[PDB]
């Protein structure tokens, strides 16, 4: 089934529209693995014991190997400190965001991480999100499809098409097994130089972010996603209020992915929830513990709900 | 030691500005396996002659085994790789450098990315200058994971980047004050092959199309930082088949380095802004890649460039 329908139906399951960013760094891996040594294993321990661990592709002999410390270490804790999250906060996200830069300072070992927590999110049947902000010519970023919505078997993942639109076409549909796939464009960001180009830049009066939403949408009508349960979303700042609002109102129905980490008035965008995924990653990762952070952040959300 | 000094060096050495693009798709890595699974595995054991494929860091029990078929998935890995060592031992020695195209090294998900990784090592010591097609872009401190992986994980000589979010970027990319190192990138200004490359120049400020006011920003980031003296810089991507655009910027800066995607439509009214050389690298790929004689379809578009009036 399809991606609109996926988050359709988890959103009456848990309804909240969060989206946890899984986001990964040096830090939080030297640090999950000594506080891990520093302690009798604990989450690894509970890590070692959920269902869906089991059936993890890659390396899962190593994973699944008490604690105890090889060159696969680095991997070890790495991936069993994304399961952790996932384990102590799945249950208040709608959604995951796993960025790629994250994962690709390492060579192959980052990847193979990436990979088991798809298919770890895959199989507790969570919808995903890769922030790659792909871009490229045709035929080439049809490896990028290959990539996120095969190999990975994300739902989703996020274009920068400042280079075209046709590349959707090559992002969100494959002729060869009919397969329609959802995307985010990058259409605004708060950061004190995206409007350098999101801004300042301009035809026929209207901002760049709004041209590009126009031509994003229309895009994905060409490719009928709508009625493939499929779609094209627009990445939109959080801090980006005046933005976030005009996009919300001058384009109503469509699914808007939030980036930050954490003021709330964010919601400027309201739907039918779902449609305004609010990204929150280190807020919760960095916490000392997840599992409250993300509550409270869960029901600071179910608060502005109304 | 720079990037800047490295091509104006290997610019001597085999006059030219030809920049190969080896960039294997999945059926270049068949062939390569059945016309090896036929002739004996020729050009592989030619491969494993070669001096510097001791280099590589991944998987080097495996890529100096005899021709496997008593392995696992490290079959494609084998023959993935030696078509990359096949390509640039075939013409290495025309090249001014060698772009690779992350797209094509990451579908099958980690393999590649070894792959891609022993192919940057290998290069690094045939000591030929290096480009990685990323295409990067990414808030703050994020991007400062790119750097890590094409700088200090690849130690390539640069990359390409889109700034559309953010010039900013650049110094996070360019530069890295905690080893006090600088690093060398092309931007995309004007891409031309997305026959719908709009946003390039439907958008406008102040009467200026927007690759023209990206290359701007572009540039006056590269002051700031002054990856000059340091022997780096921030070129720019403008397609072969972009003379309007191509001929202004070379013309209306007109030192910055230009990465010119194109012949593999086609034609040769690119070099309609040029300058002294490597300043004007021209992608030629599949052309020679795809090519059944890649070392001639090599020294055919390096004579054809090579040899031009000016």
């Amino acid at each position: 089934m399809g991606f609109k329908v996926k988050l359709e139906k988890r959103r009456n399951a848990i309804n909240t529209c969060l989206c946890i960013g899984l986001d990964p760094d040096e830090k939080d891996i030297e640090n999950f693995m000594k506080n891990e040594k520093e302690n009798n294993y604990n989450n690894i321990k509970k890590n070692l014991k959920e269902k869906y661990i089991n059936n993890v592709s890659i390396k899962k002999d190593i994973l699944l190997k008490a604690p105890d410390n090889k060159s696969e270490e680095f991997f070890y804790f790495f991936n069993h400190f994304c399961f952790y999250i996932i384990n102590e906060t799945n249950k208040y996200a709608l959604t995951f965001k796993m960025n790629f830069a994250f994962y690709i300072p390492y060579g192959s070992v980052g990847i193979d991480v990436l990979k088991n927590v798809f298919d770890y999110l895959y199989e507790l049947n969570i919808p995903t999100i890769l922030d790659m902000k792909i871009n490229d010519i045709g035929n080439t970023v049809k490896n990028y499809r290959k990539f996120i919505f095969e190999y990975l078997k994300s739902d989703s993942c996020t274009v920068n098409i400042y280079m075209g639109t046709n590349m959707l076409k090559d992002i969100c549909y494959d002729e060869e097994k009919n397969k329609y796939y959802s995307a985010f464009v990058l259409v605004k960001t708060t950061n004190p130089d995206s409007a350098i180009f999101q801004k300042n830049l301009s035809l026929d009066n209207k901002q760049a972010y709004v041209i590009m939403a126009q031509e994003a949408l229309n895009m994905s009508s060409y490719l009928n996603l709508e009625q493939n349960n499929e779609f094209i979303g627009f990445v939109v700042g959080a801090n980006s209020y005046d933005e976030m609002n005009y996009i919300r109102t001058y384009f109503p129905n469509c699914y808007i992915l939030s980036p930050g980490i954490g003021k709330t008035l964010t919601n400027g965008y309201h739907k039918s929830y779902e449609k305004i995924l609010i990204n929150i990653g280190r807020a919760i990762t960095k916490n000392p513990y997840p599992q409250k952070a993300a509550q409270m952040y869960y029901d600071q959300i179910n608060a502005i709900l109304k």
